[PDB]
């Protein structure tokens, strides 16, 4: 019975994870378009109203939520973002990536629990029940990284983008981004030239893409940089494939870690 409306993907699980099938939960932005620039419109914006409660990652990720907020009222459905009470991190323009660490994830899940039960008093058992043994598999899974990141010596792993901010800290890991680096087109002659002796006096033996990298890329990386490409996704969105075979936070979660370690196990 409980609606609760939810912005990409993470949210949605998260919200779901512990609501189940005691609420209806759905996802404003379809996991397979760009959260950071998406926008509502006059539809979303009413269903937002017209749920019980809006559940969102931060201010600075879904960057229209205040705006929203502020034209609808208290009366309608009660805003509730899960980046509450995380101290963020340097990003003015935070960084937002906060639920791709499996610790600031096990609070959010709080967060959003708190105001679950709060809307729902009557189910508290059931939600609180459910809440307990997700952040029960977040912490097994927070168990692997921080294993990992002990028998790991690299300690640092380079990258196209930078969205694994959080995720890095939480291990005492570097995330070293490059300069301009994309999946689709090859680096330029300087660039290449610049990344090339990086890798050099650091051994870099794999790069991570947000996307699976291109021909071109993918090889140009190989033969110059004698290096590999792996992906280390955020869970920003799921290909139609993930979504039908089920596969989410833990799993794509555990996906990431798995490349990390072709790189930090050398
Ligand atoms: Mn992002």
């Amino acid at each position: 019975k409980l609606h609760v409306v939810t912005t990409f993907y993470p949210m949605y699980e998260f919200t779901k994870q512990i609501v189940k099938d005691k609420g209806d939960v759905d996802l404003l932005i379809p996991s397979s378009v760009e959260p950071h620039d998406w926008e509502p419109t006059p539809k979303d914006i009413a269903n937002i109203q017209d749920a019980d409660l809006f559940v969102y990652n931060s201010e600075y990720m879904e960057t229209w939520v205040p705006s929203a907020e502020k034209s609808m009222g208290q009366g309608h459905a009660v805003f509730v973002n899960a980046s509450k009470g995380i101290d963020l991190m340097e990003g003015h323009a935070m960084d937002p990536h906060v639920w791709l660490s499996p610790v600031l994830a096990q609070k959010e899940v709080k967060n959003i629990t708190a105001q679950i039960v709060k809307q729902d008093p009557d189910n508290k058992e059931y939600y609180e029940k459910n809440s307990k043994e997700y952040i029960a598999k977040l912490q097994d899974l927070d168990k692997l990284y921080r294993t990992t990141a002990k028998k790991a010596e690299k300690k640092e792993f380079i990258t196209q983008h930078t969205a694994f901010g959080y995720l890095a800290k939480e291990y005492g890991l570097k995330q070293v981004p490059i300069a301009g680096l994309s999946p689709d087109q090859e680096p330029s002659a300087a660039s290449l030239a610049k990344l090339k002796t990086y890798a050099k006096e650091h051994n870099v033996k794999v790069i991570y893409f947000e996307e699976i990298a291109s021909s071109k890329v993918a090889d140009t990386l190989a033969s110059e940089i004698g290096a590999k490409t792996e992906v280390l996704n955020t869970l920003e969105g799921l290909s139609k494939e993930e979504q039908d075979k089920g596969l989410g936070y833990i799993d794509i979660m555990k996906q990431n870690l798995d490349a990390l370690k072709d790189s930090l196990l050398v």
